[PDB]
């Protein structure tokens, strides 16, 4: 099987943001791909490709206090490596909305 | 990037029985991976790593009047190459069963 | 002590061509080796794991006039059926 | 059609950098992100991402070399002005 | 319950024989052996083996003679019909 | 004090199947003990009892890549001489499993 | 005749990483040798020289679904204490 | 030249123990060289020899409040790559000592 | 003084068993080893050893049979308490 990334961090959670890094494998790849969306939401899902150059991902327009998924994998040709992943909830409000 | 095996054949096509042939990409490989089942049901999935001086495969014990799908991809190094694919339908039952 | 396949046939063969053929176990099983090379060298063999579903193969790329022997064994869980064998000579050239 | 700006260049290192832009102003289908040695117009990555992605962190650059970052903004087949930057990574 | 087949008395010489066979279609716990001059009930020898032994070589053997070898499958109580075969050891 | 037997030697080492052969000591004896299973495994052992006149043996249900340990002891009444043994490790496959 | 190390553990196991952690020796030591490989293979290890100020290792790259052989040894001039060891295996694929 | 490892990262800072962290450079690599010691004396310097698939150490017996450095480099054949560096000061005692 | 701790009897046989042990947490100048039947005082040996020396292999061993190994390290003057462990030779 493919390396897969390891080591996944999803760091400076706010309210609507989260910055996301990981490791790629030792092995040269040629792709990274970051999929994220509501965990408990099949159908809510956003892909990325990127050159497994890139480390890094700072993610915005996400909705509070709600509960995400990140899942990264290796792709070298067409052969993708097994899915490294974590869940993260965003911040939440303390006080109310408006009237 | 890796060239894929091609000119897929299905042949002899039966009731529960079909002949899968194919030619391994010009360039020397480590392996042929074949993957089938039901078109109608990516759980139902089973591939087999063949040596590449290996150009074809009897499929027996398949479902009479079912659509089935296969897959052939190679590999060498960490690298698949893209999917070579068809699809084909099992015979049928014209006359109707026992009692 | 696990169920082995039988019956195993060698059909169509040609200068570097052969089909293989056989019957999967009576009792279910996890998956099927399929070992081949030529008889007289123990080093040669080639491995491959297959599912009952499957039963032949059509090997190429052999060498003319030459003697192969094809091993299969059944395998489920830990356990491996006894070796089945048959043996086969491809042709050989005319000129 | 409106482009990203803003563009800051940050943690230069000897191979790495983090790079961060501030969206358009204008729902978009997400932005291309461009980078290679200034000096070679051949050295060209690119990668497509959506509006909701502002930052990355770019590496295995070479030491003391000038790189350029073109960012555009896509919607289908409409695309913006280019935006762009350079910087230099540490040297020696 | 099924029996072994295709017993095969190989390697013959003057006072040693290879003895092998092929398990049954069903699995089975146990296999036992039988050996000994044909024309004698005195002399007979019997050993219990796993299923997953397959070959066994006899060794002491008296010269151009005649050999029956008897192998049964068991279950612990059921047992299958023998499987037999003779062979004649060298003479010179 | 009994010789034990010796000179045990395996040879044709496949995945799954190996032959054993050794020597009977000198003096007669009522019987030899060959136990066999996996070294790095107490669980796994099966012992066989046979006429001296028996030198070898070929074992099957081995499993592909594993280490084996043989022990052969020659019995005499209620006495057993020292184990004789060796190890050896089957074949193991190149290309992989199914899905 | 040397201090051992001891109380080797082996934490975050994931398919192909692995966090290894120990406890330095009593007496003072000059380096620690952290061996590992996959215990099936005697012929696989990989050896690092460290001091006794470094007390865990994360290992990456390794094989899913297989089982990984630590051993220690403590060095002080030319003595080398009883290597003290652990295993371990990695998890195995979904799919 | 040689490409050097890079991201190096310190993590879980406490008053005598830090964790390290880094990537090594894409190409091949014979080893990693990691060199860590008080900023405050090029004398205490300590450099371990790293296979690459090791990715992350652990320090401990560190002094409270101190300042220490880290500098990670590749090798390769008979080359040394740039060292990638950072520095770091371990926490420190808040309420004082005994007596 | 700490003694040897986790002895191990290993690979149990009719007649040989593998004696196995991790030495302490402190250097030792030697170790001391002893064995015999359980019940019984009149049949029992010791061997004095090396630190270095980690595991050592029983043979001659009665089947069947259960024996006792106490182990206790040294420093010429000072020992420590014995470590012990019980086994049980195979039988058929």
């Amino acid at each position: 099987m493919l390396q897969p990334p390891f080591n996944i961090k999803v760091t400076n959670i706010t309210l609507t943001t989260a910055v996301v890094t990981w490791q790629p494998p030792i092995l040269p790849i040629e792709g990274i791909l970051v999929t994220f969306g509501r965990k408990n939401d099949p159908s809510d899902e956003t892909t990325v490709d990127l050159t497994s150059s890139i480390t890094s991902l700072t993610l915005t327009n996400l909705e509070p206090n709600t509960t995400y998924e990140i899942r990264i994998v290796a792709r070298n040709g067409q052969q993708y490596s097994p899915p490294v992943s974590t869940t993260f909830t965003t911040g939440s409000l303390e006080h109310h909305h408006h009237h």
